[PDB]
């Protein structure tokens, strides 16, 4: 089998056991300098060149057992990269291995890192930068098999100016004066559980710790550390849930770093060092979930993971599972349906959006020549959170599918698998149900685009609440505008105030003169949840409200979480009256955006 997403040498011909990074980050020259040190394996008898994957990586050399020896790079393919194959002047056997020292220089716009400027941070003194390497950009930071179908330690040491710290997905070693006498520290690192490398992370910038729990510190800069320890102070009692469902946590620590706004995604599970959006700090913790979600990978994800991207299900259906269980725990059975009949309809809005008969709305996906980055939605959370949910009342209700996870957990920990492995342990563990197992309609749910061909069942709850009042705003004639009132809201939490707008947006554009009513009536502008912004905003645009064009401009460029940033854009491009203005605010930007977003809503806006 093989990572159709990857130009590196399989996992069936040999496999990086280690990595021990040595680099300094350069902010003047915009690269990061420095030695990666691949422990290989091999898998084969007469191994004598193997392949690693790369991207915009200049190498300056290839040393191995002291001298230099013979390396070739191949013709780019795209977002792919281009192909290194190194040559080894003694041939490896079975379970031989060697180990290899390449010397390498990152792009200024490698696809990985962003790099930001003093003014494009918080405090105004400082430069900055961060990596993002899932799903295939770790190539873009150094020569790799680039695939989530290998897994190794690594150990890294990284000089950056005194002033300033490094933090890695790693647990910290101690910081000490460079060799060579600069104004730099050298950091370093170690990280001793195998780990896909999609996990390696790397952040340098003015960063500031606050300790919120016996194995967590929050970090980032000055101005946000304080917020960031209330609006996340929840993180160890979700920590000891996740245990209590998944297992012990074997990572040591669980620190937690708040980005600039431009990070890409809501979180990403960096090990011991998990990466948040500056979007979370609501002020009233509303949005913990997830930190909860991020918690949940430590098991699924980052312990048993996805072996290659098709399979990426495998990662974020399982963990959007747990991650619900946790919420669940903290705030009711009720709660965990709510969310769960959230997410359903976030999935009818993929659908809708990708079409139903879509190749990137199964379950199981085929990404030979697909940038993964372009396949990413929602769909492998909610249609795999769906398809668990299912199984989980099918089964005999939560108490039954919690004993198959941990033991999933259990059986695949430190190990990569497909779609198969998964499927053919759920049979084992529940051989006593296996006739309720034939039931479900494998195909369509694995394989068939589109909605999942069964609803699970929901507590309805406090979703009814909900129903009603986007029902009423939904079918309001003039009659009733002057009926509608802020006492409307009165019983309503901020997570029931969000799944009503997500109603209302389902079936937008509402008239003009009713969402002006609702701003009237609800105040919905002075919301800074950003959750709770942005679908208002999206209402607004959809419905041609010319005065929500400034503001959601000002969203749209004012951070860069995908999830709120595209759809935004993309809003804004459909709505004649702000289509130029729409256009010209991202070529404006395209330059300090990150550059995967950058890419994605050049795409969206079919600029270029
Ligand atoms: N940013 C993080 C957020 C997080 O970890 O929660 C992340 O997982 N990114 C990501 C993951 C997979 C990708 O490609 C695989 C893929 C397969 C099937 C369908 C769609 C995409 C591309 C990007
Ligand atoms: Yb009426
Ligand atoms: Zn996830």
């Amino acid at each position: 089998i093989v990572d159709t997403c990857s130009l590196a040498s399989p996992a069936s011909v040999c496999r990086t056991k280690h990595l021990h990074l040595r680099c300094s980050v350069d902010f003047t020259r915009r690269t990061l300098t420095g030695t990666a040190a691949l422990t290989v394996q091999s898998q084969e008898d007469n191994l004598r060149s193997l392949v690693l994957d790369t991207k915009d990586l200049t190498i300056e050399k290839v040393v191995i057992n002291g001298q230099e020896v013979k390396y070739a790079l191949g013709e780019r393919q795209s977002y792919k990269g281009s192909p290194m194959e190194i040559s080894l002047p003694i041939a490896l056997s079975k379970n031989q291995e060697i180990v290899i020292e390449i010397s390498f220089e990152t792009s200024p716009k490698s696809s990985a890192l962003q790099w930001l400027t003093p003014e494009q941070t918080s405090g105004k003194e400082h430069p900055y930068l961060f990596s993002q390497c899932q799903a295939i950009h770790c190539r873009a930071i150094l020569p790799c098999q680039d695939t989530p179908s290998v897994k190794l330690t690594y150990t890294a040491e990284v000089s950056v100016p005194k002033e300033l710290v490094a933090l890695m997905s790693a647990i910290r070693d101690g910081e000490t004066p460079d060799p060579e006498d600069p104004s730099r520290k050298i950091y370093k690192f170690i990280q001793k559980v195998p780990i896909p490398c999609y996990l390696i992370a790397l952040v340098v910038g003015a960063l500031e710790s606050r300790q919120i729990g016996p194995r967590t510190l929050v970090w980032s800069e000055k101005e946000q550390v304080e917020k960031s320890a209330y609006e996340f102070s929840e993180t160890e009692s979700m920590l000891k849930i996740a245990e209590d469902l998944g297992g012990p946590y074997v990572w040591g620590q669980y620190d937690l770093l708040v980005l600039p706004p431009s990070f890409p995604y809501g979180g990403m599970e960096n090990p011991c060092l998990t990466f948040v959006t500056p979007t979370l700090l609501a002020g009233d913790k509303s949005l913990s979930n997830v930190i909860a979600h991020e918690i949940s990978h430590s098991w699924t994800g980052n312990l048993v993971t996805n072996k290659t991207w098709d399979h990426f299900w495998l990662n974020e259906g399982h963990t959007v599972y747990l991650e619900r269980h946790i919420c669940g725990r903290l705030f009711g059975e009720k709660f965990r349906h709510f969310n769960a009949l959230g997410g359903w309809g976030e999935l009818q809005n993929s659908v809708k959006t990708f079409g139903e008969t879509h190749p990137f709305t199964k379950l199981v996906v085929d990404l030979t020549d697909i940038d993964p980055d372009v396949a990413y939605s929602s769909v492998p959370y909610e249609k795999g959170f769906a398809l668990l949910f299912y199984l989980e009342q099918l089964l005999g209700g939560p108490e039954i599918f919690l004993g198959f996870l941990k033991a999933y957990v259990e059986k695949f920990s430190y190990k990569s698998i497909t779609t198969d492995d998964w499927k053919d342990f759920l049979y084992s563990y529940f051989k006593d149900k296996v006739d309720v197992l034939n039931q479900v309609d494998w195909n369509a749910w694995l394989y068939s685009p589109g909605l999942p061909p069964i609803k699970p069942n929901y507590d309805m709850t406090l979703t009814n609440a909900c129903i009603a009042l986007s029902q009423r705003w939904i079918t309001a004639k003039e009659d009733d505008l002057n009926s509608f009132n802020a006492t409307d809201l009165k019983d309503l939490s901020s997570h029931q105030l969000n799944e009503f707008l997500a109603q209302t947006l389902q079936r937008a554009p509402l008239p003009l003169g009713h969402i002006k009513r609702m701003q009237e009536v609800y105040n919905f502008n002075a919301i800074n949840n950003s959750e709770i912004r942005f679908r208002w905003l999206r209402l607004c645009i959809q419905s041609k409200w010319e005065d929500a064009i400034p503001l959601a401009l000002k969203m749209a460029t004012e951070q860069g979480r995908m999830k709120f940033t595209r759809p935004l854009f993309k809003d804004l491009a459909a709505f004649d009256k702000s289509h130029d203005q729409a256009v010209r605010t991202y070529q404006e930007h395209k330059a300090s955006m990150h550059p995967v977003t950058a890419m994605l809503v050049g795409k969206d806006l079919k600029v270029d």
